[PDB]
């Protein structure tokens, strides 16, 4: 029971993001072992309707408050860009940044993929971009 | 410089989530004192693109560890729900459940806003339903 052993104390020194879109998860933020990293994924993968969970909590400390707001910042710009792009809609992507690390996932075909990339070389303030992008005209795996 | 004064300790103190969808902006999560909660609405209202922001953090300890777990799993039950329905499309609304109050915000039509009143009656686990819906189907106000 070790990842379990003084839960309440180590979640006081966390900050876990899940969020959710379709039927994957994104989880992001900092926990101050690798056993409540591990525990945050196993859980959240044990739920109902759950296909994919994205790990990228860290383990560390909390990050701090100007960087929250940092980081909604860069969201709202990388919002604000989606909605004026050409092909790539804003309803169709989810997007969080968490400690300069800039978030996109969602299900898009191979126009709206290359857009998006478009816009996200555009927006300031990240020192990393992670797609979890499902292209949609991917054939599916035979039988 | 009361709301900024010692922040990192009561930071550390705090969950803040703060999720966008469009220009609005939704906040929730526990802070230590009211002064905290309207400096993240004041910091959150100055960022480029944001139109509304919802505050519903509150003042109090942070929640749980197994909160944030069953607060997830409400928001994957209502997730899977939409994506079944017959109307209202699961990538037209954001969801989030904290401390057992589920939140739902978006743009959608009176159909679809009865469709989601519908689903959101067959979520367990909720305390509280706070729609956040604009309806599409509003005329705007005169010049
Ligand atoms: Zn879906
Ligand atoms: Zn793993
Ligand atoms: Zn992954
Ligand atoms: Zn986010
Ligand atoms: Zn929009
Ligand atoms: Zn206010
Ligand atoms: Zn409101
Ligand atoms: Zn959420």
């Amino acid at each position: 029971n070790i990842n379990l052993y003084k839960l309440d104390q180590r979640f006081k020194q966390s900050r876990i993001n899940i969020e959710s879109f379709h039927s994957t998860v994104l989880l992001t933020g900092q926990v101050p072992d690798p056993y409540l990293k591990q525990l945050a994924e196993d859980n959240v993968k044990a739920m109902s309707d759950v296909k994919a969970v994205h790990n990228y909590i860290t383990v560390g400390n909390k990050v701090s408050y100007n960087t929250i707001m940092q980081d909604a910042g860069v969201t709202a710009n990388t919002r604000a860009l989606l909605m004026k792009a050409p092909v790539v809609s804003d309803s169709k992507v989810l997007v969080h940044t968490e400690d300069g690390v800039l978030y996109v996932m969602g299900r898009l075909n191979t126009a709206e993929i290359n857009d998006l990339n478009n816009v996200l070389q555009n927006v300031g303030n990240v020192t990393k971009i992670v797609t979890l992008i499902d292209n949609i005209d991917l054939a599916p795996a035979p039988a």
